[PDB]
């Protein structure tokens, strides 16, 4: 754990599901951290149902060794009441990148939905 390594969910608007989740509501949108090479990077952001334009903007610091596969493996899933719901994932190996700024990612699951997430790499 020496490389810093911050990342920042910003938004998640036009999230698409159908009439599945709107069987109480409208979509219920949540994020999902996920990362591989820390412990444990096991972590999420608990939003709420009936929602398809949230903005959680959440940065979220990192400090971890680079020496491992860091791909970064977010998911972009539906907060249900039983069982959530992935809608549209990513994964980016930022253990090999171009440190010394942040990262707007555009990442858009099918075609409508619309996730930018801010990540800035530093040493
Ligand atoms: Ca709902
Ligand atoms: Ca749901």
């Amino acid at each position: 754990y020496s490389h810093k390594f911050t990342v920042v969910v910003l938004r998640a608007t036009k999230v698409t599901k159908g009439a599945f989740g709107d069987m109480l509501d409208t979509p219920d949108p949540y994020v999902e951290l996920f990362i591989s090479t820390t412990p444990d990077s096991r972590k999420r952001t608990r939003h709420f149902n009936n929602d398809i334009n949230p903005v959680w903007n959440e940065t979220f610091e990192f400090i971890l060794d680079p020496n491992q596969e860091n791909v970064l493996e977010i998911t972009l899933m539906d907060a249900n009441y039983v069982m959530d719901e992935t809608l549209g994932t990513a994964t980016f190996t930022v253990s090999s990148m171009k440190v010394g700024e942040k990262k707007e990612v555009p990442f858009i699951f099918n075609q409508v939905t619309e996730m930018v997430l801010e990540m800035s790499l530093e040493v």
